[PDB]
């Protein structure tokens, strides 16, 4: 579970530099993760949410920190903003918000027992409850 430089094009320049495999989807390589995340590219191009790119990468190329050796998922707020912007459009064309992307299964900000990832304005990563 060593850190490796992110090489998925969608996730290059996302605000953190390294990821790790396997991810929560059981993808063994970034090549495998990159292939599946490619499916979302029309929404990325349409730009239904400024949060979609960050959210997808936090799942497919989860952040890897040299001084923190546990999964650091995105905050529920990140999922909720991406779903707000893009899920109505996805539903219009027969796509449900993916089950593996259910927002209530992600840790809340300010939760004492977990750490989760968000960002603010250039993109600076913020760690939160």
């Amino acid at each position: 579970l060593a850190c490796q430089e992110i090489t998925v094009p969608l996730c290059k320049g996302i605000g953190y530099e390294y990821t790790y495999m396997p991810n929560q989807f059981n993808h063994d390589t970034q090549d495998e993760a990159g292939l599946e995340v490619h499916q979302f590219w029309p929404l990325v191009e349409i730009q239904c949410s400024p949060d979609l790119k960050f959210f997808l990468c936090s799942m497919y190329t989860p952040i890897c920190l040299e001084d923190y050796k546990k999964p650091l998922p995105p905050c529920r707020s990140v999922c909720e903003r991406a779903k707000a912007g893009c899920a109505p459009l996805m539903r219009q064309y027969g796509f449900a918000w993916p089950d593996r992307m259910r927002c209530d299964r992600l840790p809340e900000q300010g939760n004492p027992d977990t750490l989760c990832m968000d960002y603010e304005r250039t993109l600076e990563v913020l760690f939160q409850g």
